[PDB]
């Protein structure tokens, strides 16, 4: 009798109305309705649904397992997905005795994944309707419990298409008790073997193309129907939603631009004749036509521009705040390279950066966050997106003076922050993964993991807090004055050109460049146990592909996210990295060191570590939000970045 | 840590998306300024943390306005309009008070 | 009452930090021989006020059910026995402040 | 700026031509001389008609200059010396062909 049902929309306003009519009692109901700006161009569902009786709620952290375990702990005997928005992997739900059931609103198997409404109005389609099947590995791929079907009627009506819901709503209920209790769901036999993957798309390619065909035409002629969202459509001085329109059939080249009459507006165009009746321009009215050409002075016979002109492929200007470090010389190399960029930089040297000095558009200008105020702010005023990819982590300013930690890594920053908030500019907050500080977790979790640190009196931890204190007030920022960030945390980047002197952080932890430097006549000190644990790495050719997606924002997808960018499959101990050096190690620098120190030590030492438990073990990222934000996933394997990295170490410094 | 040592318990807070944990980690980071502050430039300094500092001068503010610093001032308000006495999360819990002329003496010769 | 019908979302109050809305409310006689809040009877739910008698029908906590008290507060979370609690500070309120600024003038003083 | 003798200290010279009017660009006449120019590329006759000055610009109460907008240079012609020269042909035909210039071809 108990039920927990996911609903949304008026079919799940009915849907919890049919449930409630049958006898079945929703015990709870714990939905992601969001639903922003509620009477934008409709009725108010919100408020319908309250009058109704259906308490709808928006968690904010729904997406905690902690309430997947909870919603589980209620026994779940069947589940129900009506456009549902969770990427939770199907492991853990694995428990369900029943199963799931999820209502799409394609044509299955054609043009599988999300937004089925915009699949099937685009691609020219005139079949829609409604598709109950069960949720396996084989997602949208399994076999069609019920597939209804509609009747085609030119003169529909609001009252007759509501007395039609209602009907098939009965006509569902009566096979629904009934199917799952004998078992007759007996299917008609469907090819399965054409399905073609498309992907999912965003609403940006829905802008209208002159040069496509009348499919168009054809879509916008069924979407002037009840009522749909309606055609978007941009003049270039006033954007606009038709709400209904009518096509001649006739080609109507004549005499391009010449109107023959304002009444109604009927103006020719490369493709048809365009009859512009009632449109709304945003959350405004539907006026006529001639109150719009007098009120903007529009010119008779101006043929309308999809987009209007600007530069090549536009030109959202990069502000990096430190460029001859480790990411900054790394990511101006993807930026200058795919156009659409017109990177900028402030760092106390061009050492890394002597390759684009000379570039048409690099704008290089030497100095310091702290003297050069006037720059910054000009610079956050003028350029697009923001990255402050400045910081100071030595051990050396962790102890001797933790007040340089704090007024050039907390003051410096706060201040830029506010110079994004006061211009209204993107910004790309370079996080850092030692906020987790003695996190017992096994994944760093961005939005899970507890962030543990020592007492006060230990200056070592000033900068795990300082750092961890901006990306709430980042976090505070964007919830109230509307900022729009994005807050990745490099876990272990390694590559070429990571402070070819004394490479102790910024880039990563101690770990690396160690053995290397050993390897100099130096007598590498492999403890097997003590010290060994695991050591995770990212190439930099990974790390930078992501921060170059995450600057792209393909769907605003990275707005107001925590993303962690590691290689938590790429384990590798201590003793694993020696090995591999050393294998890699006979290329072609033997002459020296010739006797192979502390080569074969296989002898399990009795030393311990040393006074104070201050080293890390478990610092595995969680990549998650990467891939589900992203798409993106570590490619290059340990030995490619091992390789590389030795391959510019002793090159250029390599004497003999 | 059972016992919430001053210079052995570690602190622990929520992820950054929880926004009720930037005044634990505001009053901790100006705890490890004035530490900083009093090493490099000698600052003569003294960090009290009063727990449960309760007494009769707390607070009114029209029945704790919505329950703001609650602690015992509801108690005290059911205790007048024959309220019955309200369990939280079924009242296990314990607490322990510290008298204000305790907490004041203490903060005297500090 | 009756002036917060359709098509207005209804009559608006606050208790603690959450806002709930009536639709409508019944009268009950006058008669009356217990103390506001004490229950004696669940089938129907019937309480008590100081002066008076009116029962609600319908009323919805910020955005739920438009029901009982009984049913918003399993739905909701929350526990029976609490009165309704309105806007304190009725009638005198508080004396509005007026800064004046240059008060020993003609028009200030006057 | 070069202020000969300090006498343009503590002024409130107008500079404009107050006898260059010019109604509607004379329906275009200089254009009629200067549409030929040279290339022959977007070069089409175009067409007539009149529906409403409603439409082309406003006449209302609040945003109306009454009047005119013609100055009195008086402090031009004495602080320095200056009387208007150009007439409006040039500036028309010298317009038309800068700003044909700065778009090149497309």
């Amino acid at each position: 009798m108990k039920t927990v049902v996911f609903a949304y929309h008026d079919m799940g306003c009915l849907g919890i109305e049919a449930l409630l009519a049958a006898g079945y009692e929703i015990s709870a109901i714990f939905t992601h309705t969001d639903n922003p700006g509620e009477k934008a161009f409709y009725g108010s569902v919100a408020r319908l649904a309250a009058e109704r009786g259906i308490p709808v709620y928006a968690p904010d952290n729904v997406n905690h397992p902690l309430w997947v375990e909870r919603i589980a702990q209620l026994s779940p005997d069947v589940i129900f997905s009506f456009y549902y928005r969770h990427l939770i992997y199907d492991e853990i739900l694995q428990l369900a005795p029943a199963g799931a059931f999820n209502l799409h609103g394609s044509l299955l198997p054609k043009y599988r994944g999300r937004a089925p409404l915009n699949w099937v109005l685009v691609n020219g389609e005139t079949e829609t309707g409604v598709t109950l099947h069960r949720m396996v590995k084989r997602a949208d791929a399994g076999a069609i419990v019920a597939q209804l079907r509609i009747a085609i009627a030119p003169d529909d009506i609001a009252i007759t298409l509501h007395h039609k819901l209602c009907h098939a709503a009965r006509q569902l209920l009566e096979q629904t008790l009934p199917a799952i209790k004998h078992g007759n769901i007996l299917e008609i036999a469907q090819r399965e073997n054409e399905a073609t993957c498309f992907g999912r798309r965003t609403p940006d390619d829905s802008f209208l193309e002159w040069h496509k065909p009348a499919s168009v035409l054809h879509n916008m002629v069924r979407a002037v129907a009840d009522p749909w969202p309606g055609a978007f459509s941009y003049v270039g001085n006033q954007k606009f939603t038709v709400w209904s329109s009518r096509v001649h059939p006739h080609a109507s080249k004549a005499q391009p631009g010449s109107v023959i009459s304002v009444a109604p507006l009927l103006i020719a165009c490369g493709d048809g004749a365009l009859e512009i009746v009632t449109g709304q321009a945003g959350d405004g009215i539907t006026m006529q036509g001639s109150q719009l050409a007098q009120t903007l002075g529009l010119v008779q016979g101006s043929r309308l521009n999809s987009q209007p002109a600007c530069t090549a492929r536009r030109r959202t200007r990069v502000l990096i705040l430190g460029v001859n470090g480790f990411i900054g010389n790394h990511l101006t190399e993807r930026l200058l390279r795919e156009d659409h960029y017109e990177v900028y930089g402030l760092d106390i040297g061009s050492d890394a950066i002597s390759r684009f000095l000379n570039h048409p558009h690099f704008h290089f200008v030497e100095g310091d966050i702290s003297i050069h105020s006037e720059w910054i702010e000009y610079h956050v005023k003028k350029c697009d997106v923001v990255l402050p990819l400045v910081a100071i982590a030595t051990p050396i300013e962790y102890t001797r003076n933790p007040l340089r930690v704090f007024e050039l890594d907390f003051e410096e920053n706060l201040r830029i922050i506010r110079y994004c908030v006061k211009y209204r500019k993107r910004i790309i907050f370079p996080s850092t993964s030692e906020v987790y500080g003695m996190c017992s977790d096994k994944y760093f979790d961005e939005d899970h993991s507890n962030l543990i640190v020592g007492p006060v009196n230990k200056p070592r931890w000033i900068y795990s807090v300082s750092k961890q204190l901006l990306d709430r007030v980042i976090w505070a920022y964007g919830e109230k004055e509307g900022l729009q960030f994005t807050l990745f945390r490099p876990f272990n980047w390694m590559g070429p050109r990571l402070d070819n002197l004394n490479a102790a952080r910024i880039g990563s932890s101690r770990a690396i460049t160690q053995l290397i430097l050993n390897l100099v006549e130096g007598s590498p000190i492999k403890l097997i146990d003590g010290g060994k644990q695991k050591r995770c790495f990212t190439d930099i050719r990974d790390g930078i592909e992501a921060l170059y997606r995450i600057i792209e924002n393909a769907g605003n997808r990275c707005d107001g996210e925590i993303i962690n960018i590691g290689n938590p499959e790429n384990e590798a101990s201590i003793e694993e990295l020696g090995e591999m050096l050393l294998a890699s190690f006979e290329k072609h620098p033997l002459r020296h060191h010739f006797p192979p120190f502390a080569g074969f030590r296989v002898v399990e030492s009795s030393s311990y570590y040393g006074k104070g438990y201050q080293d890390v073990e478990h610092r595995k990222p969680s990549i998650r939000n990467a891939h589900r934000c992203l798409d993106w996933e570590p490619k290059i394997d340990m030995q490619e970045t091992i390789d590389e990295t030795l391959d510019f170490f002793l090159r250029t410094v390599d004497l003999t």
